[PDB]
This record gives C-alpha cells, structure tokens and sequence, in this order.
C-alpha cells in the first residue's frame, strides 16, 4: 500500500523461504550465502524441510548473549544449491526502538500476509514461554500462532524475527548486523 510495504515484499520476495520442523512450519528469512535463521524454539535438527523438500543441515547455533541468556535466534546453515541475496546491509548495528514497522509471514497457513505493526519498543528482557530472553523488541498488535519467524522491517532496515505475542502485544528478537560478519 505505501513504502513501508515495498521494503518489506521485496525482502519477503527474495529472501524467505518456508522452513519445517518436527515443532511447525515458520516463516524463515535468508541474510547470505546459504546462512539464514529461525526462532530457536523451531528445535532445528540434522534435517530441515525448506520449500518441502529434504535439506541437510550444515551448522546450526542457537545464540545467547555474553550473559549466556537466551536470544531467541537460531543460525542455520543449508545444504542449498543456490545463495540467498545478501541483506546484511540492511540489518541494523545497535539495539534501538523504531517507527512504522511491518510483520511479514508467509507459509502454507499465512501465504502474502503483511501487519503495519506501529512503533516498535526496545523491551529488552522477556520471559518468553518460561525462558528468560533478552534484546525483544515489543509491538502493540495481537499476533496469533502461525505468524514466528515472521520477518519485521521498518523502510530500508530488517530489524528483527517475530518469536511470541501474549494476546495484546507481540514480540522479536533482534538482528543485528554484528550476528552476521
């Protein structure tokens, strides 16, 4: 509808592919090569289901900050035959709140949805599902099961993966470019 929505269909376009688990299907976001990530509570095994067919599972590594708290970010690498377009760029360098930010899903349940979520808080800690989780970003719309790996964006950054809601507000973890390098 305006350039909030341009930014984020041509990450959606390019850059996602639909990712499966013993624990769902999830939204998962390609940042380079055959790097890409997903909420780590996806428990991403040996072998994975991308576009559903059978991937091997090169690396997986579920990060957690120097405090060794939970981040929420599992990177994985695939056993793919073609590179993602690199969006490093885009990711932003330090933790920060933002304006006008959308939600992007798309899997077999929610394919081409796109949430204008509003303002976006640096929440910091969350006790997501009983874990204590650090670096959540927080918005205001009542995110439903089927939206996690969702990719959040704001025009020109991706700033984050949807991992929770509680009914009322819904929660990311961040990306940041240093993840990354």
């Amino acid at each position: 509808m305006g350039p909030g929505f341009d930014f984020a269909q041509a990450i959606m376009k390019k850059n996602t592919v639909i990712a499966r688990t013993e624990k769902g299907e999830f939204t998962m976001l390609g940042v380079y090569d055959r790097v890409a990530v997903i909420p780590t509570h996806a428990s991403v095994g040996e072998i994975i289901y991308i576009n559903d067919v059978e991937t091997r599972v090169l690396d997986a590594c579920a990060l957690r900050d120097l405090t060794d708290t939970n981040l929420e970010i599992t990177i994985v690498k695939l056993d793919r035959n073609q590179k993602f377009r690199d969006i490093r760029h885009f990711l932003p360098r330090c933790e920060d709140d933002y304006n006008d930010a959308v939600l992007s899903v798309h899997t077999s349940k929610f394919p081409n949805m796109y949430i204008p979520v509003g303002q976006v808080t640096n929440y910091g800690f969350l006790n997501l599902g009983g874990t204590p989780t650090h670096r959540i970003l927080m918005y205001n719309f009542p995110t439903r099961a089927g939206q996690c790996g969702g990719v959040v964006t704001t025009t020109g950054k991706v700033i984050g993966i949807h991992v929770g809601g509680n009914g009322a507000q819904g929660f990311a973890a961040m990306l940041l470019h240093s993840y990354f390098t």
